[PDB]
C-alpha cells in the first residue's frame, strides 16, 4: 500500500490497472492459455492482490472454495508425519477435513480448548507444523487471543493460521496479531450474495523460514524449480509455493467469472459488512430482552465471557452470525423456524439475505443429545445469519413469530 | 409491497422467489426459448419487479440501455405527428435522441427551460403526448418541481415521464410527486460497479387512460392482441404495451447476465448510495471552503438556486455528482486533471470509484465557448462524480491536485 | 482476408488478436467505461469482424437481437415520408416491425410476391430506400433470386437489404449476388445453441452512395460529427452510421457475455451447419418417402418450385427448417406433436435441439382459415428445425410418432 | 441411456431436463445454497450424467480442472502406505501429481513401461490399489492395450483408471474395454475453445468392490454417513464417494458458469472431434512426404508400432495430438515455429485453434539433453495440437514455414 490507502479506498482499487483497452473495469480472462510473447489469471490476480492489501497482507493465492484454501495452506507446510494443532471449536467442514482427509494422508491434528492459549502450547511436539483457529467460532461463537496464540507458536518456531471468514478483513485483521496466514472462504462476506464460491490465502511475509529451522522445503534448492529457494522469495514465499506445488498438483482454480464476481462483493465489502454489524447489533438487543429467549452468544455482549477479546480485537464489531437459545427449548426453536417470513432455512451463512438454521431438526437430525453437544450443538440452539435487510422488518418478523412459540 | 416492507428488505427481497430446487439466488436463465407446456425471462423477470417496488410503483420492463428504455417510453405513447415538452437541460444522449432520431421519424420535442413549470405548459398543444424531465440534470445539475409539473401534465389529460437515473429510487420516487413513468439507466448507480449496462421502465398505475381520450392504442382492443385493452392492465398497461410492441418489434432486450449482475448491485444500492452521499457532502464542504474553487453546483447548499427544491423532494440529500469551477478557469480546471492520482478520467457517472472529466479539454475539446455554452458547459466547468472510496483519500488526492494549479 | 483464408479458419480466428497478456482467448470486457487516455467494445468488435469476414462483407456491427439490426438497417437509411419494398413472405416478427412499429413513425412498407423480381421494380417509387428479403423464407421456405433483385435495386440507385439469419454465410454470401447489406439473428444459428440472443449488421462497400444521390445523409457532412462525411468512410459507411447514430441514440446494444458466447458458437458454425444439412437431408428424404405425409417444403428437392435457385445460390445445401403437412391434415399434425419423444416443442429455430411446431394448434391458434392463409400457414402446416443429434434417432423418433397417427 | 440413443442425441439431450419455467436451455445456477424444503449443483448435474452416459458409464462427478479429478480418483482409492502403478509415459502434471504431492502424503506409485502389459502386474503387490494409464501418451502418443491392463487389474482385485483426455468418449470408450473409472480433464477437447477449465470422473459400475477385499472403506458402515456403505450404492458408488468424502473435504468444484460452457462444448464435441482428426490425417499425411520432416509419431501411420492398437480400439480415429522432427534437428524447430503464421506457440492442447510447442527451446529450456530424454523430449521434438481451421490453410502455413527452415 505504498499510497497509504484507507480500508475503503483499497477495497475498491488495490490491484487492479488499466490495460490497453482503458477498460474501467477489470476484463474477465475466460482463457485456459496464453501464447508465449503468464502461469496466473489477470482477473483472479485482482483478486490475490485486493483480499491480500484488505488483510494487510504481502501476498495472496486465490482457489476455488474456501475448504480448498484451508487444505491448500495445510498441504504446503504439513506432510506425513507432520502435524497440526487446532482448535477444537472448528467449523465442521474444517474439523472432517483434519479428521479425515488430511490424517489417512499422514497429518495428525490435535484439537484443544482454544478458551486458554497454553492449551496450544501443550500439544505441539517435534513434528507441530502449525496452529489453526478460526477468528470467530462456529457454531460457539467464541473468540481467541490471536497474539498469545501467536507467540506460543513463534516461541517454537512454528506458523500461525487464521482462518478469517467470519471477521472479514474489515472486523479483524489476524496477520496484525500474530498470524502469518489468513485464509477465507470467498463463498460468504467477500462474495456477499450467496452466488460464488471462492477461497483466499493471504500471508503476512513477517515469518523467517530460516530461523525456525522446521521448514527445510522453503530453505533447500528445489531441482523442481531450477534451485529456487522460496524463502527468497520473502512476502510472496508460503503463496509462491502453494502456486508452484499443491494447487499446480491438486487444481483447485478458481473460475475467472467467480473472480470478477468476488472482485464486485469486494468493491462493497466495508458498506455490506457495516450494516449486517449494526443490523446484528439491533437484533441482539432485542433478542436479548425478549422473555422467550433463554441465552444468546454473541461476545460483543458485557456479559459474554469473550466480551474482553471483543474489545481487544474486535473494534468494528463481532459480525453478523450469533446463536441463541428459545425458553421453550428445541419445539420452540422448530416453531420459530416455520413462523419467520424474511428469514430463509438453510445451512449457509453471510448472504445479503437472512438465514436461520435449527441444526437438531434438520443438518444435525440424525443426532441424539450427547452426539449433538459433541458437534458444539445443543436440541435447543439457534443459529441465525443477520442481512443487510431493514432491521425494523427482521425485528418485527422475529417479534411476530416469537409470538407464536 | 403487501407486507409493508422497508427499502432495504425491498432491495434484497422484491421479485425473488425460490424455485422447485431450492436454489436461494436467482438462476441466470441464459436461454432464448422454453418448451410448451412463458413469455418473459425469468431472471430479468426479478429486475422488472424489484425496480418497480423500489420506485413504489405497479410494474416495471427491463431493456438493453437507459437508452433504449427511454425510447421505448416515449415510443409507447407517440408516433409519427405527436409531440413531447422536455427540458432544455438534458442529457446529451437523450437530447440526441429527441433531436435527431425520434424528429427523424415524426415525433417533435419542444425544449423549455425547467426552472418554471409555467414554461411546459406554453408548450403544450392538441399534439402533446407527454412531458419530459430528469430528476437531477446533468451538467447543470438542476432540479425541477415535480409536483408542479405533474399537475400541468394532468391538466391537460397526459402523463408525465421522469428519468430518475441521478436519483435512484433511494433519494427519490418521481411516481410519488405527480410522475406516471419513471426510467433509468440501470447502468448507473443500479448496476454499481461500472460493468453492466440496463436500462429499467416503471409505472406508477395512477393515470387514467380512459378519461383523458388522447392515447386511443391503450383504450381500443387491438386484433394484434385478440381483442386485448391494455389499459384493462391497470397497473401493468404501460410496460405491458411496451413488452407487446415496440420491445417485441425493435428489440433492445438485455442479456439474462447482464440483469443477474444489476440484482447483485440492487441487493446492495441503498447502502451504495448513502456512502455516495455522505462522501459527496464531504468533498463539497471541503472544495467550498478552498481557496482555488470559484463555484459549485450543489442543489443542497443552502445558497443553490436549487436549495428549496433539494429540502422538499430530496429529504436523504441530492446524489454524488457535481459541478465545479476553479479560480485559474480553464486551464486550472485542465492542469486540475493531470495531477489526480486517485479519480479516473473518463465520461461515465456513478462506478463505485470516483470520477472526475474536464469537458472543454477532452469530450468537447474541439468546441468553441459558444459551442460549448450550447453543450450546457463553460470554459471552466469541472464533473466529478463521487465514488465510495474513503473521502479523506479522495479530498486528500484533491488537495494535492489543487496545490499545483 | 489478405492471406486468403477458408471459411473454417475464419471461424476461428477472423478479428481477434492477442493483447498484452497473451490470453489465447477474448476476454470478456464487462465494463460500461475506458479511461479517456470508447463506443466499441473489444469482446463484441470481434464478433463484428469476424461476422462481416465471413459473409465477405467489409464491416459489421453488432445488437441486442436480430430485431434490432433489422430496426437499425432501416431507421439507418429510411426515415419519415420513405418507404421500403420486401418480401411478402417475412418472419412474422420482421412483418409485424415493418407494418406496425415503423408504420407508425412514417416508413411505408409495400410487401411484394418475391417469386417475380419485377415484383420489386413495380413497386419501386421515389420514396424507396432499400429492397429487403429474407435469404430463406419462413414459413415457406421459399428462395429468391438475388442477382435480379439486386440488379433492379441498383438500377434505381438504392441499396439491397438480405435477413440471411436461415443461411448463415456457410450456405450463402448474398453480398456476392447483388446484397449491399445483410442482417443476421445471431441468435439462431450462430449462436447455435439457443442460449444467447444478438443482431448483426454487415456491409459489402460496393455501393456508391454519390452516385445514387437518394441517400444525402451519408453524403453531407455533418455539423454535430465535425463535418464528417459516412460515405467518405468507404466499406465502414453504412455501419459507423449505424453505431454513431441509431445505436447511439436508441440504445440496442449487446451484452460482453452475448459477445463471448456467439463467438464460441462462431467457432464451430461451418461444423454444424454441415451436420444440421446432412441431417436434414436424411429426414426429409424418409418424410418424402412416407405415406402419411402429403406434402414437403424443401428447395433442394428437385420437384421445388426453387430447385433451380437452391443449385444456383445453395451449393452447400438450404439449410435444416423446413414445413410439411400430412395426409390426416390438422388431427395428424397435431397428434404427431403429442408422440414424439426427442424433438421439443416451441416457436424457436435453429437450436441443436431438433424443434417442431404445429402454429395453428399454438402460436395461431386463434385464428380461423382465412386468418391463417394470409400468414402463409394452414390447419395441416408443421414446421421442422432440425438440430444435430443423430439423424437415425431423430427418424426412428418420427417414424414410431408417425405410425400412431 | 433407456432408450438407446446414439453419441450424437446423447453430447446434445443426456442429463437435461426442462424445469417449470419450460427453459430449453440448462439455467446457470450461480447459487452457493439452496433453500431446506444436497447441494449438487443443477447446471453441473447435466455436465456429471452427460460424460457419464456418453462414457457409457453409470455415474459421473465433475471438478473444478482435469488435475483435481485425478487427484480425487486416486484419493478416493488409495491413502497413506497405499500404491499406485502407473504408466512411465504421463502427462507432465500427473506425473508432478503421483511423484510429489501424493509421495509426500504416503502414495507410492509405480511408473512401468506400458508397451509391454505385464510390466504393470510385476509392480503390482499387496498395497497397490489402482492401475493407472492414459488413453493416448503425451508426448510419445503411444496407445495402450486396454483389455489386457484392465484383465490384470481385475486379477489381482484392483480398479484400472484411464485418463481420456486426448482421446474423448467420442474416439475411445475405456470402461468398455476394462477401464473401471476414466477421468477427464474436460478443459480439453469436451470445452472445446480454450476457456473453461474443468474435470471430470466417470465410473462404469462393475467393479465388485466386496468381491475384492481391497477397499474396505467400500464395505464398511460410515459412521460419518450414518452407516453408510457406497458399494451399496451400486453403479454410483465410487463418484458418490468422491461427492461424499475428497470433494466435500478439499472442495475443488467447478463453478457452474463453467459448467454452463462444459454443455455448450459436449453439444458439439463429436463434430468437432471429426473435424479435428480429419485435420490431423491430412496434415501428417502431408508431413510424412515432406522432405525436411525426419520422422512423425501419430499411432495410425502404417508404420507405427501402435498401428494394431488403433485398429482395434480407435475405428474413429486416435486424435489430433502429435509429435514430429525435422531434417535440420533442433535449430530446424525453433525456426519452424517462428514463421508459422496460424498456429500459436503455447503449452496447451485441443483448442480450436491449432497449437504448436517446442520444448526444448521454450518449456523445458533450462534442461539438458538427458534431463529431457528423462521426459521423453528430444531436443528436436515439436508437438502438434490440430484446430478445426480450414486443412488447406494449415496446410499451406506448415508448407511456407518449412521453405524457411
Ligand atoms: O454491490 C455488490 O455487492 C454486488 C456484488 C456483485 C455485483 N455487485
Ligand atoms: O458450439 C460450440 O462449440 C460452442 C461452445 C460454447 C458455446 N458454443
Amino acid at each position: 500500500n505504498p499510497e497509504n490507502y484507507h480500508f475503503e479506498t483499497l477495497q475498491v482499487h488495490a490491484g487492479q490497472t488499466v490495460d490497453e483497452t482503458g477498460a474501467r473495469a477489470v476484463p474477465i480472462y475466460q482463457t485456459t492459455s496464453y501464447v508465449f510473447k503468464r502461469l496466473t489469471n489477470p482477473t483472479t490476480d485482482v483478486v490475490d492482490k485486493r483480499v491480500a492489501a484488505l488483510e494487510h497482507g504481502t501476498a495472496g493465492v486465490t482457489l476455488a472454495t474456501g475448504s480448498a484454501a484451508i487444505t491448500a495452506a495445510i498441504l504446503n507446510i504439513a506432510q506425513q508425519g507432520d502435524e497440526i494443532v487446532a482448535a477444537n471449536t472448528l467449523y465442521g467442514g474444517t474439523y472432517d477435513l483434519f479428521s479425515v482427509t488430511l490424517k489417512k494422508l499422514g497429518i495428525t491434528t490435535h484439537f484443544v480448548d482454544p478458551d486458554e492459549p497454553a492449551n496450544f502450547e501443550t500439544a505441539i511436539n517435534d513434528h507441530t507444523k502449525a496452529l489453526y483457529v478460526e477468528s470467530i467460532g462456529n457454531p460457539g461463537i467464541n473468540l481467541v487471543d490471536f497474539e498469545a496464540i501467536g507467540k506460543i507458536a513463534h516461541d517454537h518456531g512454528i506458523i500461525f493460521i487464521v482462518d478469517n471468514t467470519f471477521g472479514t478483513p474489515y472486523l479483524v485483521r489476524p496477520l496484525e496479531h500474530g498470524a502469518d496466514v489468513v485464509v477465507h472462504s470467498a463463498t460468504k462476506f467477500i462474495g456477499g450474495h450467496g452466488t460464488t464460491m471462492g477461497g483466499v490465502i493471504v500471508e503476512g511475509g513477517q515469518f523467517d523460514w530460516r530461523a525456525s529451522g522446521k521448514y527445510p522445503d522453503f530453505t533447500t534448492p528445489d531441482p523442481q524449480y531450477n534451485g529456487l529457494v522460496f524463502a527468497d522469495l520473502g512476502g510472496a514465499a508460503f503463496t509462491t509455493k502453494v502456486r508452484a506445488e499443491t494447487l499446480r498438483d491438486t487444481g483447485a482454480t478458481i473460475s475467472p467469472f467467480n473472480s470478477f464476481l468476488l472482485l464486485q462483493g469486494l468493491e462493497s465489502l466495508s458498506l455490506r459488512v457495516e450494516r449486517h454489524v449494526t443490523n446484528t447489533r439491533k437484533i441482539v438487543a432485542f433478542l436479548k430482552a425478549h422473555p422467550k429467549v433463554a441465552w444468546i452468544n454473541y461476545p460483543e455482549l458485557e456479559d459474554s465471557p469473550y466480551h474482553d477479546l471483543a474489545t481487544k480485537y474486535f473494534p468494528n464489531g463481532v459480525g453478523s452470525i450469533f446463536t441463541l437459545g428459545l425458553t421453550g427449548g428445541e419445539a420452540a426453536g422448530k416453531a420459530l423456524i416455520e413462523h419467520l417470513q424474511l428469514f430463509s432455512l438453510l445451512a449457509n451463512v453471510a448472504d445479503a439475505k437472512s438465514l436461520i438454521i435449527h441444526p437438531a431438526s434438520t443438518t444435525h437430525a440424525q443426532l441424539n443429545e450427547q452426539e449433538l453437544l459433541a458437534a458444539g450443538v445443543t436440541p435447543d440452539l439457534i443459529r441465525i445469519s443477520v442481512g443487510v435487510e431493514n432491521a425494523d422488518d427482521l425485528i418485527a418478523d422475529l417479534d411476530q413469530a416469537l409470538a407464536q412459540v
